[PDB]
This record gives structure tokens, C-alpha cells and sequence, in this order.
């Protein structure tokens, strides 16, 4: 069992040092995942976003710390429930191998609280996704029940045999807000890639 | 736990006598999820289609018998990898409640063997959906590793809060190709679909 290695892959760049503070544009190591243009390019607060957050002690958030290190990466979406969806994407480079079996594990974080009088309760749904070029290898669209205030790991499977039609493009993860629930915001940390001889 | 009642839920209708004889209409109970117009109104052998198939002793398709009584449910897709998606999708009578967890099983299958000199080796890869209304609530992107000539089973669940926007919408469950390998087509069994107080 290898790792793959990945980019800011527990969203700890850049370090936040006050407790609950964040940040509103693309994670360093990360792009922003806008298949529906939901997503503007010049972010703030209450614009749909994404971004890093510190996740320490003081937090209203969670009953518990970031999964990894000090940070999260969040998406925030603001339109309705049903617009499309929006998150973050990053493209490795690892390419896909034949014979081998791919497990890749993030933590889904649904934070609770409440920010400028706006309740954090409820949670859009996630999908994280494996990819090779273009084509989403394996999925978890929003397996986990998740409650207000934890986070939980999701684990994506996907075996790569000698015929697969995408060997040697380049793999890829995503992570995405479904918006299919308010409040319309979610967080994701520690995401790994391993690597291991086909079952 | 309580069983939700679904409509033809192991393809057993129609009956099939002949060993490895199946038919290429739509099955009875079930509609064709067509998004891409992949599959065409009329069928034949050749085309894309999908449909019924008895797999008893004397198969080719496969080292053990069909999941659930004589018949699986089968989808191929003639279109190069790539071209979209098709498959089964049903509409139940039951509605989304809150505070319920829900779990949607489904045997899936990848048939080996050889069809007119063509090798049914290979797979193109499945998609199982958990729906309400028109969302997709949950669903198991080709997360398992299916050999030629074996079945598994995908475990699809699903928990619906009090603040659900899709609460009362009907329940509905798809049973997708990805055309995403070749040989592309597969084939599900013994759809269950079971309710239980939430977590
Ligand atoms: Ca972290
Ligand atoms: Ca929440
Ligand atoms: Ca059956
Ligand atoms: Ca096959």
C-alpha cells in the first residue's frame, strides 16, 4: 500500500490563526470545481465561495477539532436548493494504473452553529469523486448521514483493470457541495489516495 | 425494518424458458432511463436495448446462478465509451419521510462469456440511484469491483431529516450503465428497498 501524493491535501495552507476564522477564494494546490457557474470568481462572505477555515478549540462548529492539522476546505453555496453543484477539484500526477486499486478517503464535515443570526443546521449533500481525465472513475454521492457538528470519512473504491479505456490519463479527485438542502454549506479535510495490487 | 414493495423487483416477469435466452424490451414494471437517447424505441439484438434474461443451469455468463429466482435485468449499450448512460428506473408508490434511514440494495453483474464471436469480457462500469421526486438522494458510483462471471451486491442508504426540502416526493430507484468500458453491458438483480427509524 503506496500513498499518492496530493497537493495541500489537508487544506493546512494558508495557516489561520484566529479560532473560526476563514478564508473566501480557491485553497492553494486546489481548483474550484464551477460546473454550473455557481461560483463567481471575486468572492466574499456571503457570495457562494470556497475556501479554508480554522477548526480549534473555541469553535462553534463542531464537537470536535479539524480531522488534520488546523484546517478545513468549505463551500458555501448560496442558491437554492437544486441550481447544480460546486467544489473542489485537483488533478494529480499519478496516472491510471492496470491491476491496481485505488481507496480514496476524505472527511465530510456538516458544521452546525449559527453565523449573523443564520442558522448553520441542515446540510446540502456531498459527492467525492475519483477521476481519470475526464471521466469520474468511482463515486460516493452522499452515502454517509452526517449530523450538525461532525464530520465522517467517506472511502471511494475503484480497481483499474488491463482493458480499462482511460490508462494513463492523468487521476483526478473532486469534492463537491450537491446543494440539495440548507443550510447550503459544507466542509471536507484529509484527503488520501492510496495505491494497492488488484483483489 | 420494513420492506417498501417495488414493481417486478427481480425481472422475474416475463418468464423465460430457454437457457441463456433473453428478451430486449423494456421490462414489465420498470421504464428505460434513456438521458442521452442512447436507446432506441425499437429493439433488437444488435442495438443498444435492454431487458430480461434467464440465467439457469447451463449459462455461459456466469460461475453461479441468478441472484433471485430464474432472471436478471440486463442494459447494453452499443455507443462508443463515453456517450452517456442508460438503464432502469422506477417510480415508487411510497414518498420520502423524515427521520427515516433508507437502504437500497441491488445485485449487480458482470456477465462474461462470448456472444456471435464477440468477447463479453470487460465491464462499463454501474451506477445505482436512491431517488425522491427528481433528485438524486444517494447513490453507489461503481464503487465495487465486479470480475466477469460474478455478482455483487451495492448498498445504496440514505437518511432524510425533518428539513428534507424532498420530503413527500415519490421514492424512485435507478439502475444505471456508465458505458464507461467494453464490454458494455450488465445486468442487476433482487432490487430491495428497506425503512428504518434514523440513527
Ligand atoms: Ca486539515
Ligand atoms: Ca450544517
Ligand atoms: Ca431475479
Ligand atoms: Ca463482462
Amino acid at each position: 500500500v503506496v500513498s499518492i501524493p496530493i497537493n495541500n491535501a489537508g487544506f493546512e495552507d494558508p495557516f489561520i490563526e484566529v479560532v473560526d476564522d476563514y478564508t473566501v477564494d480557491t485553497p492553494p494546490g486546489w481548483t474550484t470545481y464551477n460546473p454550473n457557474n455557481l461560483v463567481p470568481e471575486k468572492r466574499t462572505t456571503w457570495t457562494s465561495n470556497n475556501g479554508v477555515g480554522y477548526v480549534g478549540p473555541g469553535t462553534q462548529f463542531y464537537n470536535q477539532l479539524a480531522p488534520e492539522g488546523r484546517n478545513i476546505g468549505s463551500i458555501y453555496l448560496a442558491q437554492k436548493p437544486g441550481s447544480g453543484v460546486a467544489g473542489f477539484e485537483q488533478i494529480l500526477d499519478a496516472t491510471l494504473e492496470p491491476d491496481t486499486k485505488y481507496t480514496l478517503k476524505v472527511d465530510v464535515g456538516n458544521f452546525g452553529g449559527e453565523f449573523q443570526k443564520i442558522s448553520l443546521a441542515g446540510f446540502p449533500g456531498y459527492r467525492v469523486e475519483l477521476l481519470a481525465g475526464d471521466t469520474v472513475l468511482a463515486a460516493d454521492h452522499n452515502n454517509l448521514y452526517i449530523k450538525d457538528g461532525e464530520f465522517k470519512t467517506s472511502t471511494v473504491t475503484f480497481t483499474a483493470t488491463p482493458d480499462n479505456p482511460y490508462l494513463d490519463q492523468k487521476l483526478g479527485i473532486r469534492l463537491i457541495n450537491l446543494l440539495q438542502g440548507t443550510f447550503s454549506g459544507l466542509d471536507f479535510d484529509n484527503v488520501r489516495l492510496t495505491v494497492e495490487p488488484a483483489q
